[PDB]
């Protein structure tokens, strides 16, 4: 039993599945996919800030007086096939999938009773997107996470609460908390990704009461995990795992379980129709970020943005499928792994360390020119063996009294290596 | 001071303006004007009942999966000019105008905080229709009435309350009562036309508390009037004036102030684009209904339906303008008048009686063939004079010992009478 | 046999049906009904002249860069029911119906091979409007007339011909003449209403050759009639009957058969959605114009504009049905009638004369105040009888040596005369 | 001077620029990009064949009765930036760009006088796409080619000609030939890519007369090249260069200059919105096809399909940019090269030969496992030198009396070779 207070809530141990997953897929999907321009913050940039570029876009592409709510019917999503999405996520090696049920626009991707005529069922897709995707993912043993934004930019009740200094709680009692309760009682989420919390304290959001109910009497109380975005000054301080800032890149090992969320599109989480090839993150960068995150004990959350028709564009599919291809070879060093005592060598070619049981894995992202890999951290005693996942046969290794360990990598012809951006060396009998 | 109970609320005397008005204009305007087919009950007939004709209409006119909320953006109302509306209503002789702020579809014609993205400001017209029309009417000294429907067909909270047997009040606390309070505190209505009450008791709707607040602390407490649609079994029993049933035609004088509401379109209150000329009420019928209603002490509420562009079609304009032309001649017998002791003759050519001070007015709708009007009710003593509003000179009259009074009407050439469907005889010095 | 020259073509006697008809209905229907604003000259006023009001309308109602061709798909005409149209035209007393097959916009209302993807079949209604209306009218013994505009405002071939001083005939050989031949060989028209001819001579338009072919080898050679709009300076000089100018009102009897075309809407031939009641021609004016036209030996062509959905608005229906109601009483003086030797009295109350066999008809539009009608033209000898169509019994009449004839009209109560705007006196045995 | 006959026309020598180009970019862009489903043959599959899948797509995505012409306004192309297109084509190494001016749908991408209201200027983009792209490409010294389809599926004049057995030429005189003349006299094309010719003989299409005019009096007579699609049985027999069949892969060296046209999308030339990653041609396949085509003396024409908004999707950009990256290293073996005397080794690892002056280039697509490349065709005499484009320093080579030549390739670490799918060896002093 837990009580509605942060010292009690923070003592809950994390379910082991989240740590063992190490790789999830983030989906940003909503009405913002209809303009598909600028970012998922289109409504705020256009109306809340009045940026001239967004006003020009609306002037040139839509009749005068066009409002953001008019985007609703245009969110047709007539090519959405959740089974294909789930198959792609499985082929990408993803262990969990986090879908945005509601973003700052306030448009819920499920039939919310408190979001009437502003949900995916009443207008637009005329479907329960959250339920369909959840069914498809549960059929393939993939964990489900629901992204919920606490705030809404232009909701009148939230604006009224903000005008009152958040001394009233009309918005929380009307929309936010009922939506969270409905999202938990149905679709039975494994993960809750909270957002939109930087404007108000946790007392206003009623976060402690909801978290106590979730941990005590919710149907998912046993194996649910939540992030740290539950109010002002709550990041990296309160919650299940720490998301900290977006695209978080710690320099050392954090003392709490964390997760780095990053987007394949460098300038938007939602889909952009005019996205250039340069805006797309390179695959070597994605694999390097995954390796560095997993080596430092964190989870990796890669984001894609579907189109308004419910399709994942071929470039995102290529990136995800190449991630999955690399994982199909180097997953023994990633899934259900733990950070080692070093996790990266000081003077090296960017070698990163993971551990699993008695096995140590050194992932290097740059083939040495001399053809010999230098590992000055490991200590070999009697029965050290080298594997080099994907290549058969134990490699040759030599010890040095002043230097460390030198391993002769197997020279291979071009376009003949199982991986192309990173390689894993497996050492057994190494302390 | 009044208390939240019907015996206390029913004791409030009616403000005299409503009785002195005797003629108002009803406006049914909303999202149902976009399909403009069948009636304003389009959503219920299509989805709540599944009538094959409405399903066929939606199949033939819209893409598959089209929902009622998608009609929202199409409610452009780009030709709405409230000043022209107010000028037409003034030229029609209307003393008050009742506009539907929200109908059973739940779409509010003003920026309701509890109807986010389902109101005339967020979607569709992108305007506050109620406020603009109110400003235009207040500039011309025309009283304003707000029509509010208590129920909504497909609102999830109302459906939940109905499922619980109306033992919960989620819908009332969330949408209905806040909307009524906002409609009263802004736009300062002179009339409240309640509707959508036949499914629930007044206790569920919180009608007594709202009416007590309206009569005690509202800004319009002094001169506001309400109808009788405040719950189950409330018609003709509770409220300011009695609307009773739609198109109410009493046979005798009612003991409570009442109002007959009727529509120029015989088959719909909302606008229909395929309305035939036969569906349009004849002008003689409209004037006859007005005369019979005013003679029986009731008010007359004539309804028009604007198009989705905010225009009043020429046929409705012609009907209203001919009503106003007749009133410009015969308004001395209508405005600020009272029912007489007879109000209609038993054996006549449909003569109806009104009174004002010491003057009696006999409105006849059929010119007698003999050219002599027979009035067996009035009693002349010494100084009886006949006026015949619109015609100069006192007419000749004769008394009979067994019969009543015979008045020689002024014979006139065709297309030369001020009125064409009804004529008024004014008698002074008549008991 | 006729030859391609005006002296030969003008000698063709008119088929008697056109003279015996005396009343037709004009239909202006096309892509211009989609904007339904300003007039049917919307495209020219907007793009060919650049009037600021039309540019403002397009700015406020459509996205930037919207072109006139984009109006094409919006011409849905999904409520078009030609049988209802034909029934209304029959109930209006119309003997022939002239529909615009193609206007200056160049959009053909039939599947024209030379107007690909710019016709009612390929885009918009997806129907052959001309064929459907023709079938409906032929089922009810109503004559069919096809309105064809020779010019098109923005057709590139016509603009090229105009640039060359009309010394080339690319437009005529490509579009105009093939369209006329297709319109004649199919739908077998009884009338051809030519238009759009004021910019070019008849030699450019190839009018003489087409008319010779029509009179010699066309399927309708026996009973086809054409108007006078076949080139520059051709009005009132060349053609079957003379339309002269639009809304032609001769002061005396013309020496050639003519036709007055007028529109119920005073400011447009096409439909206008914001048309006011004042813009609608009064019914007394319509009946007066018909009487004056028929008395002067001309035909009367009343125009209506259907909406983009294919509906005739209730006000146009009311005007047409009241015309038909008046005709149902006074058609003996109109249909198959001839102008008399006087046709109107010099000093009267606007009495107009028609003749049929030995019967003379005096239509008066103003009931005399004295109750006696003065007819100073007719001469009675021995067996003169008075009928007063719609009223039973011969009226009383008296002759004067210095004055003319005095007829005692039957005094009637208000709202009891068969007609309300004009009355007909029938005199037999009158020279 | 040339005469309108194939023996005279086929004797015209090809301008040297086309042979020296060796790589062009094909653009399929039109109204078919609006449905973006199935292929660019959407109209024929839907209406000309009635395939159930296309009918189902139209049923589910558009209102009933939707026609192909209604797609016209939806072709907005509001993100089309020809300068970005030209920059991408330059960065892809393309020497010429062929854009579809008109496809079988009959929709012209320029303001055609004979395609009124069915062209990119009157409807849809409201632009001259051909002119804008031509200006952008001419600014960057890239040759321009216009793709013109002779036939149109549903044009009434073409259907009439087909019904008559092509004994009439209404379609050719009305649309096809004027469009070709306008396309030549404006935009001054360097290449003409004819299509849609398999149904009619060249006599019907007037191909010989047009080609004689093009070679004699056209503004581009000096340096224009045409393909072989000018009538029935004209492929590989008549015309400038031979396209033969689509995706032509000869097994031996052809005796006439040819060109292989292939599409990055394996199942469509036009853009498909639901195209899968598997449907996208792999980059190694593209480079292999280019190498095999250039080695056999042909040109390579790679096709992309822009979206209806005028954007090139990131996957097509990635494929083109990687082609350009490979060309930036291996263009000395491709541009302005000639087929050698062998062009491929019988027993090898798929080595292909090109020649330029005294230099021979051997492109191999598979790194040998032994690390030694075997070239049994070349003969070294005294001064043979090896270059290996992209790698500095002459490689070591050895001759054999019974075998051929063995070259020791420079062993390199993974992800360190300038190219990744093919490598070029340059031999000088080799006969
Ligand atoms: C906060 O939570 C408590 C208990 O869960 C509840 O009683 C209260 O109504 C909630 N307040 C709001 C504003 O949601
Ligand atoms: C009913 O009215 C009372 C007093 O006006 C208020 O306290 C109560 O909350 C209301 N109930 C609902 C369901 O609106
Ligand atoms: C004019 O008519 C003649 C004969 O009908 C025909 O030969 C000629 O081609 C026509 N010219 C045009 C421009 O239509
Ligand atoms: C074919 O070309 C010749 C000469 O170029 C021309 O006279 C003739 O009209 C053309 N025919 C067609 C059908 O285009
Ligand atoms: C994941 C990111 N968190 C912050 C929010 O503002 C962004 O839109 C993304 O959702
Ligand atoms: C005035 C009428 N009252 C009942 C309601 O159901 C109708 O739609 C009208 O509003
Ligand atoms: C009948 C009228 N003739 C002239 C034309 O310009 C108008 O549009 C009408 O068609
Ligand atoms: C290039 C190809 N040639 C044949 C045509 O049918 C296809 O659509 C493509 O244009």
């Amino acid at each position: 039993r837990y009580t509605p207070d942060w010292p009690s809530l923070d003592s809950r141990p994390l379910p082991a599945w989240f740590d063992e997953a190490k790789f999830g897929v983030f989906i940003h999907w909503g009405v913002f996919s209809v303009p598909a321009w600028g970012s998922e913050w289109f409504w705020w940039h256009w109306q809340g800030e009045g940026r001239p570029q967004y006003q020009r876009f609306m002037r040139d592409n839509y009749p005068p007086g066009f409002s953001y709510a008019d985007f609703g019917p245009q969110f047709t999503a007539r090519f959405f096939h959740p089974e294909e999405w789930a198959d792609l996520f499985q082929a990408a090696g993803a262990k969990y999938v986090v879908l945005t049920t509601k973003h700052h626009e306030g448009f819920t991707n499920w039939p919310s009773p408190v979001s009437w005529n502003w949900n995916s069922k009443d207008v637009g897709p005329h479907r329960d997107l959250v339920g369909e995707l959840g069914t498809a993912l549960r059929k393939r043993n993939i964990r489900y996470g629901l992204y919920h934004s606490l705030l809404e930019w232009f909701h009148p009740l939230y604006l009224l609460d903000k005008k009152n200094g958040f001394k009233t709680q009309h918005f929380v009692s009307a929309k936010t908390m009922p939506e969270l309760y409905d999202l938990v009682n149905s679709y039975k989420p494994d993960l809750i990704w909270s957002d939109g919390e930087w404007e108000c304290p946790d007392t206003y959001w009623n976060s402690t009461n909801f978290l106590s109910w979730l941990y005590n009497d919710s149907p998912v109380k046993d194996e649910v995990v939540v992030n740290d975005r539950w109010g002002q000054n709550c990041s990296c301080h309160h919650g299940g795992y720490y998301n900290c800032e977006d695209k978080f890149k710690p320099q050392s090992l954090p003392d709490h379980k964390w997760e780095m969320c990053t987007s394949i599109d460098k300038f938007s989480w939602g889909y952009r129709r005019d996205m250039a090839l340069s805006d797309v993150t390179e695959e070597s960068e994605i694999i390097s970020e995954l390796v560095q995150t997993v080596s430092l004990g964190g989870n990796y959350l890669l984001n894609i943005g579907p189109t308004k028709d419910g399709l994942i564009v071929p470039i995102f599919q290529e990136r995800l499928l190449a991630v999955g291809k690399w994982l199909s070879i180097n997953g023994e060093a990633i899934y259900a792994s733990k950070p080692w005592r070093v996790q990266w060598e000081k003077n090296t070619t960017s070698v990163w360390y993971t551990s699993k049981g008695s096995a140590v894995y050194a992932i290097f992202l740059h083939w040495p020119e001399n053809g010999v890999l230098n590992l000055e951290s490991p200590i070999t005693t009697s029965t050290t063996k080298i594997t080099m996942l994907g290549i058969q046969g134990d490699l040759k290794w030599s010890t040095d009294p002043d230097k460390g360990l030198f391993i002769s990598l197997p020279q291979l012809p071009p376009s003949a290596v199982p991986a192309e951006f990173a390689w894993t060396i497996k050492l057994t009998g190494v302390k």
